[PDB]
Formats: C-alpha cells, sequence, structure tokens
C-alpha cells in the first residue's frame, strides 16, 4: 500500500544555509563545489514545523542550455520524535525530480519507493510527495492533513513560523 | 525474480571529471581527500549511451600491500527518462568489489539489491552488473543485450558516442 | 522477521581519523565542516575482529546547550568476506539515535531497517544495535555470539586487538 506523504522545506535564513565550499575553477557552481546544507521543515497543510532536511549537494555541473545547476544529493528529512526519511537522487535546480527512498527509521522503518521534488521558489521554497511504502503504520494525523496546493506564494501557518504547540510536532527537529 | 543489467561506465574526458580535493598531508591518497566525479554511461551491449554516473567518492586510505586505494563511494546511475539507481559501498582501485544498491526511482522505484564493479582501466572504464529486485516490471529490452567482453580496450559504438538517434535511450542524461 | 545484529566500533586512532575539514563560519564545529572517517569494527561479543567502519560525517550545527554536535551521517559497515552494511542516520554526539539502513551486500543483500547507534565514550566506543531484515538466511554463528552489555569501559578480547587467528574473521577488513 502507497501512503502519499508531502512537506515544504524553506530556508528561513536562520541556520547558516546553504553553506559553499568552493573548489571549481568557474564564477559558476561545477563539479568539485559541495554544498552542506539544512533547512526548515513543515508539514504538507502549512500547519505544523516536524523537523529539518540535513544532508549534502554535490555539483555535478552547470546546465547553461538550462539555466540552472546539476546536483547529486544524499540527505535526511526529520520528523521530530517520529523518525526520519532519507533520500539519494537529483536535484535540479531548474526542474523537478525523482529521488529514491534509501530507507527510514522511527515510524519510516522499512520505508521504500519514491519521492517528487517540486521547486517553487529558487532557492527557498521546495515541494515534495512521497510515495512511500514499507511503512507498518498509518501515518500520524498531524503529518496527513490535506496538502496546500503549491505555488510561489505559500506560507507556513503563523504559529508553525512561531514554534507555538499548536504549529508543532513533539520535539520538531531544529 | 533477480533481473541482471549491465552497463559500462567510460572517463571520456569531457565531463570535467573527476575532481580531486586533496586535503591530506601525502602525495598519494589518503583520509581527508574527497573526489567529486561524474563519467558516462553506455548499455552494456555499448550500443547505447544512455546517461552518466555522478557522485563522490570519499578516500578512505591508501593501500600499500595492494598498489591501490579504498574508496567509499556514494553516487547514483541515471538513464535518462527510464530513472535511476542508488548506490553506497566500496570502491577498491585494485579489486572489484560489490555495492550495496539503496534504491532507485522510475523503473527502478523499488529497487533493491547489490552491483559488482568491474575496474578495466584505472580510473577510465568500468564495469558493474545489478542484481536487481524489486522491479514492477521486466526490463526495458533495449537495456539488456549481451554485453561486449570486458577488457581495457572496449569502446562505444560510432552511433552511441556520436548521440545519434539510434545511438542513444530517449533523454538520455547528460 | 528481525535478525538482531550489534557491533562494537573502537577508536583506536591509528587511522587518521576522525579527519576534520573545518570551514564553517563558526570557530566551533558548524555546517560546512566535513569529516570523513574510519573505525574498527568487532562482533557483539567483542571476541572478534570484522573489519571496519568507512565515511562521511557532514556537521549540521553545534548544540550548545547539549555541548554537543549534530551531523549527518553517510557510512559502511565492512564484515570481512560477509560484506557490507550502509547507512543513513543522524549522529548527535550527545544522544543515543537511530540510522537508516540503507542496504547491504554479500550476506547482507536484501538488508533494511533501521540501526539504534549508542556512543558509550566519545568519541572512541560506540555501539549499535541493527534491526536487519530482509536477508536471506540466518546470519553466521561466528557474528551472533552474546553480546557484552554496553559499557563505558569495554574493550575488545585480546586474541582481537592482536588480531590472533582466534580473534580475527577470515580476510577481516583493513
Amino acid at each position: 500500500k502507497v501512503q502519499e506523504l508531502s512537506v515544504y522545506e524553506i530556508n528561513e535564513l536562520d541556520r547558516h544555509s546553504p553553506k559553499i565550499l568552493k573548489n571549481a575553477f568557474s564564477l559558476m557552481f561545477g563539479l568539485g563545489d559541495l554544498v552542506p546544507f539544512t533547512n526548515k521543515l513543515y508539514t504538507g497543510d502549512l500547519k505544523k514545523r516536524v523537523g529539518i532536511t540535513a544532508g549534502l549537494c554535490v555539483v555535478i555541473e552547470h546546465v547553461p542550455e538550462k539555466k540552472g545547476e546539476r546536483f547529486e544529493a544524499t540527505y535526511s528529512f526529520y520528523f521530530g520524535d517520529y523518525g526520519h526519511l532519507s533520500v539519494q537522487g537529483p536535484y535540479l535546480t531548474y526542474e523537478d525530480s525523482f529521488l529514491a527512498i534509501t530507507g527510514g527509521a522511527g515510524i519510516f522503518e522499512g520505508a521504500y519507493g519514491q519521492v517528487k521534488l517540486q521547486q517553487l521558489v529558487y532557492p527557498t521554497k521546495l515541494f515534495y510527495t512521497f510515495y512511500l511504502k514499507g511503512l507498518a503504520n498509518d501515518l500520524p494525523l498531524e503529518l496527513t492533513g490535506t496538502p496546500v496546493p503549491p505555488s510561489k506564494d505559500i506560507e507556513p501557518a503563523p504559529e508553525a513560523k512561531a514554534l507555538e504547540p499548536s504549529g508543532v510536532i513533539s520535539n520538531y527537529t531544529n
């Protein structure tokens, strides 16, 4: 059975990310550049903060015909006390992509499948669709609220940005 | 059911790859050294260019008794519109190894298993064999032709290096 | 079914590890800092040397309240001829956590599940409890001896520190 889970990842310019480690001999990103990162994570209904993403983007090549970059990513999605999701695959700054679910822990132990990566605003808003298989349980009501249709002007609920209890999960990751 | 898939990885020196981020205080490779890389990927029968490899090699330690290096490599294999497989494991410059497949996306969504890595020319020609498990369907007939005899002399079909229609899969990754 | 497999990762400091790539804005650890690493691995009963751990620790943030760091880790455990296991998990130097099992090779082909990481002595002794699913068979007996309850004063048996035959598996990884 497939449980579709969607979140919103936003860089609110407060976690020192992304951090650029420059090695390519070019004013544009190129192989050599490494970009560690860590942004916040809010539920798909934008009412709650669940955790953060954490990981590493490796630059593969700038794509000028597409006015964009090519990173190879391996990173996690943290959902507080519930557990986390890990992924591996392509992140194209210019289009939408699909990454592999390499596994999970917690309520996400044994997770597999693919996850959709939709950009919205570069480099601050991305929407994801986890076509999640492998879990032993139905997901938490607080993580499955009807998603908010993605667009450039989406904003987490004021309470979630404000970290008020109603807008967060227990031990939300920060 | 286990499906077997074999491709050839070739460094044709046109992707600026690999990049050596030398950090170990030796002329030899050692821990601290990181190598982002991306080579070309061709079908096992070498008839069609399907895509590239892309990711990172982490130097673990040089191996004196073997005239070689032990890397811990995390990267993916991109097959154009078909999708991709992610992987994690040991790359030994002096011997063949098996790297674990961590997941896939597209026709490889749900993939799991292991892959053998054979180095034909260090480090410009490589030959793998995935033992793919988990695929919902049978592999595209165009991906599973008899391969070419592993050797330091292998070369892609002319139509494939030339990127002619009959030498490439649709939207082969680049 | 789950096949619990515990192991000890002893850092005896003879592998130039942890190498520290210090790039963060801050003096203490922070995003940007990278720590490639490799330690020794022993069986749960500390009677045998099986091989090594190899991979990368990416710093996500310093956690001052906890006088410790948050890392996002992607590494592999090597068990000689039995193969290896790979992972993606949060490493928090100040508290136990769980890692996703991204896969395995050799006898570990098909591996999935989660692993509990318990640090016993920072940064030297660590203890893992892998709730290991998917394997084809029961694990070989050499790897399933009764594990030693964790403690900050544990040390591997003598036979193994010395790499004597009765203390190592065949072709243990180094």
